[PDB]
């Protein structure tokens, strides 16, 4: 069915990098990098207007905020389907079974059955990422439009994390 064709159209690309332009609305204005190596390897590098790292290497989900000095870690399992790039990433039958899923053609609609209100997807056959978004809690509304996306062997070292000198670690895994 629908769910079964998403996550075989994501199974078609097991690694890539894609750039994307983002707009986040509600009722903003970005730039990114995503490189995915699966099953849970990511890395979402904002590069405007304010830069920052969220990456995965499979245990520890981290977050670095150059900007700020602080760097926070997490269990990757308790961040699981809390966003877009956690979802793509994983892509796993057993996320997407939380959502009731309407298809049309390379067109998917996510809305939650019982951390997201909802997530959109445009994914072709080919398993090229057109285009996706992602509504929080509070309404606040995430597209991303793809640029350029390129499939094939990434380089381990970007789904890595060391916490640099002089930065502030907030490790928040018991």
């Amino acid at each position: 069915d629908a769910a079964s064709d998403l996550k075989s159209r994501l199974d078609k690309v097991s690694s890539f990098h894609a750039s994307f332009t983002q707009k986040v609305t509600d009722g903003q204005e970005g730039q990114g990098d995503l490189w995915v190596k699966r099953p849970n390897l990511f890395n979402w590098h904002m590069t405007q207007p304010d830069e920052s790292i969220l990456v995965s290497d499979g245990k520890t989900l981290w977050f670095y905020n150059p900007f700020v000095e602080q760097a926070t870690a997490t269990w990757l399992k308790d961040a699981t389907g809390n966003t877009p790039f956690m979802l793509i990433a994983r892509n796993q039958s057993s996320d997407w079974q939380q959502y009731n899923i309407k298809q049309n053609g390379d067109d998917f609609v996510l809305t939650p059955k019982a951390n997201l209100k909802q997530f959109t997807i445009n994914v072709g056959r080919d398993g090229t990422i057109h285009q996706f978004s992602a509504v929080e809690q509070d309404d606040q509304r995430s597209s991303y439009q793809l640029k350029s996306q390129q499939n094939g062997a990434v380089d381990a070292a970007k789904f890595t994390f060391t916490p640099p000198q002089g930065v502030t670690v907030d490790d928040q895994r018991k």
